[PDB]
């Protein structure tokens, strides 16, 4: 359907807002930074499709302790205005805190789903639970397949990336290959694309197991997948930061989703 009439500042062809960072990859995927998007336009586009976002987190053992802060801050900052379905995978269903949710937002507790996700949500986002939302994380991220720049490596040359470097591993990436180092958390996309990815990772993990090989497990396989199946958006480190470890450098105008000491 058509967008309604909207009044906003004219984009200026000969005046980019961000001259300090790369905002598009060499395969023409946007790299999402503050100042690259008009959230009003994006919100309209996604609400006209009645978009439902699934947010998946694993909270096992001591990590259940992070759920309250995670969910309360997600209520304040994550996809506000859109339909959200939280999926909490946990070994302690009775320890999941009762957090009050906005309208159109639901939570499911799964005790520790393929067809279920296909029928319940349009996008899936996969994050770590020991995190909090500090600022807007919205529909600007949504796309068939996305990953997030690792905050420790976004300025590094690829030789420094801690990819899997053993050729015997399915996740092997040689020193002369690599676009980016993606964090092995905060990835997502359409349900179909996220299922393809997770299927691929699980198959490759089995093969490495069978060959007696186990560096960064989920992150090394993710990085191999995203090297071979290029993401359709890349999230800047605004979306995955640790202020205690890394500070607040000028290049980050917002710190949206961060580590919790
Ligand atoms: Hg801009
Ligand atoms: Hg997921
Ligand atoms: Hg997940
Ligand atoms: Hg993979
Ligand atoms: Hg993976």
């Amino acid at each position: 359907v058509s967008l309604p009439r909207m009044v906003y500042p004219q984009p200026k062809v000969l005046t980019p807002c961000r001259k300090d960072v790369l905002v598009v990859t060499p395969w023409l995927a946007p790299i999402v930074w503050e100042g690259t998007f008009n959230i009003d336009i994006l919100n309209e586009q996604f609400r006209l499709q009645n978009t439902t976002i699934g947010l998946t987190v694993f909270a096992i053992k001591k990590y259940v302790a992070f759920l309250k802060l995670f969910l309360e801050t997600a209520e304040k900052h994550f996809m506000v205005g859109h339909r959200v379905h939280y999926y909490v995978f946990t070994d302690q269903p009775a320890a999941v805190p009762r957090v009050t949710l906005g309208t159109g937002r639901q939570l499911s507790v799964l005790e520790v789903c393929e067809r279920r996700f296909l029928s319940e949500v349009d996008y899936l986002v996969c994050v770590d639970v020991d995190m909090e939302f500090r600022d807007h994380v919205g529909v600007e991220i949504l796309t068939p397949l996305f990953g997030t720049l690792h905050p420790s490596f976004y300025g590094s040359s690829r030789e420094a990336f801690t990819y899997e470097r053993r050729p015997q591993s399915q996740a092997y990436i040689p020193k002369d290959e690599g676009d980016f180092y993606y964090m092995g958390a905060f990835f997502g996309g359409s349900v179909q694309e996220v299922q393809r990815l997770t299927r691929a990772c699980h198959q490759a993990m089995m093969v490495d197991q069978a060959n007696g090989i186990e560096v960064w497990h989920d992150a090394s396989h993710l990085n191999k997948y995203l090297l071979r199946h290029k993401p359709t958006k890349v999230l800047s480190p605004e979306y995955l930061w640790d202020q205690q470890l890394l500070g607040w450098p000028a290049v980050l105008r917002k710190l949206r989703f961060t580590a919790v000491p």
